[PDB]
């Protein structure tokens, strides 16, 4: 009972300070359209951080029913550095029609390994549908061991996987090497390929987001082990996977969907803001060589 | 510039039947007060902020102003936020309910560019009218508030004063002082108070001090009367408790230590936080017997 292929993590368009819905459902509708196999909405692309409970809620529900009739399944976003708040959102994303969870590791309260493991237990015992771990430790402060991760995956029927963005292709061999039952998921669209060759079976894209037909089209050329058009497309994505990275994603992602016309306002919440006047020509200058999908 | 320096102690909050232990959380803030600690900050990353609702957040700050109050011990209620209008919710709370100043941690997870944190930071400063301490921790944040963008804000915004490092950069402490030498620079890190003291740091944000507050406090007002020798031997002696305070993750070991001194009656955390591994326990209560933990 997994959910892995391509997917998707989800930006959270904002209009005056607000969730603009009609523009969120519009672009999960783009991503059905171009082979994307799930979304991740209310993701680090998603700005969680900064939305309300009841924002966090709507955009659930707005990806629950535009995927109703497509199999863009949901892998609703549902972390937190508070396990009963982790509880809370596992419970709702349940009960609201997702097909599954993505939990990242508790941020900034650094928890040991024996607390990832209750903490995760707690939200896999909490609902019946599949959770997704979720490594990055560049942004949480500490990373989810590999026997935690197998663990996890060993002692909990729900849990299926792990979305790694640790740049550590050792910890992804070491990880199918001791463990090839669970689905390792790529967090990190600059080696989607690497991860996918050696046994990955899905991405949770950035670029995604702007260029979804290019990421799908990599994510199942690898899963049909034709590696020499998979490895084609992530080397051609290269400048572009990067460039969204000059400054904190989602800021770059969501420069270039704005340049792009994909999005009407180039709002965030604070702290995070624009990019800079220099990276705002790279971004436009990067995204001026790939063929950008409308609506 | 309004300014709270000196001897603080980043409160840990007891929990009893999963709920805060308010008769002994104020019984800890008199036992602070009652040894020469300046100023206490609650609900901080010791306290488990991250856990704790929004009321249990505020009740904390409310117990620490009333606690403190008819005494010159001061409150740095912590209030930051990864979401600035979480934080600057938070801030306006703190004002209208008597803290004296803010804690404001670095926003964590989400990693603010420098132009973010500053805007970050000033509209927290123009929504209160109490000083406001940075707080620079980059690795439980994954980011840091440059040099460039701590003196900024010092420079831009009446109430930002200082900062309170975490960060195990000595470098960076001279970067402050050499180019703000008005700044309050506050150290965050036990192991090296009196380094950050001796270079012209004006007071400590400590988590031993949960524990020992009248050695942090000697220690503190050492380096404030330049008497060097004694601060820094105060600072030896309380190297090993303040490294083995961290052999995992604060606040589990400085909890487990005031659990072990009779301090607080249960060694309660909340998920994801949890107890000690075995030998880790045997660590921190070994540690403890070369030291006098004072009573209530
Ligand atoms: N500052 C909180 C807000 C959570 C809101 C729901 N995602 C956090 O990032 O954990
Ligand atoms: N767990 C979230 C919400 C905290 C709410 C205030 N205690 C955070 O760390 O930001």
């Amino acid at each position: 009972n997994i959910i892995i292929g391509a997917m998707t993590a989800l930006i959270t368009p904002f209009k005056n300070g607000k969730v603009d819905e009609q523009s969120y459902a519009r672009l999960i509708k783009r991503q059905i359209e171009n082979g994307i196999d799930a979304v991740v909405p209310v993701g680090t692309t998603g700005e969680s951080a900064t939305l309300t409970w009841e924002e966090h809620r709507t955009c659930i529900e707005i990806a629950v029913e535009t995927c109703k009739g497509t199999k863009v399944k949901v892998l609703a976003g549902a972390g937190s550095n508070a396990t009963h708040e982790a509880v809370g959102l596992a419970k709702f994303a349940k009960e609201h029609g997702a097909d599954g969870i993505l939990s990242v590791a508790p941020y900034y309260n650094k928890p040991t390994q024996q607390g990832l493991y209750e903490h995760y237990k707690a939200i896999a015992q909490s609902v019946d549908i599949p959770v997704l771990l979720y490594n990055v430790p560049g942004r949480t402060g500490c990373e989810i061991s590999t026997d935690t991760i197998i663990k996890l995956f060993r002692d909990c029927e729900n849990i299926y996987g792990v979305k790694e963005a640790s740049g550590n292709i050792d910890k992804c061999v070491d990880l199918l090497a001791h463990e090839p039952r669970m689905m390792l998921i790529s967090g990190e669209d600059a080696i989607n390929y690497p991860i996918l060759s050696n046994g990955g079976k899905g991405v949770i894209s950035v670029t995604s987001n702007l260029l979804p037909d290019m990421i799908s089209a990599l994510t199942h050329f690898a899963l049909d082990e034709n590696y020499k058009e998979a490895k084609k497309i992530n080397d051609e994505l290269y400048n572009i996977n990067k460039i969204l990275f000059c400054e904190s994603n989602p800021i770059p992602i969501k420069t270039a969907m704005y340049l792009a016309g994909l999005i009407e306002s180039l709002e965030f919440r604070l702290p995070l803001c624009s990019p800079s006047k220099e990276n705002f020509a790279k971004i436009e200058e990067v995204m001026k060589k790939y063929k950008i999908k409308g609506f």
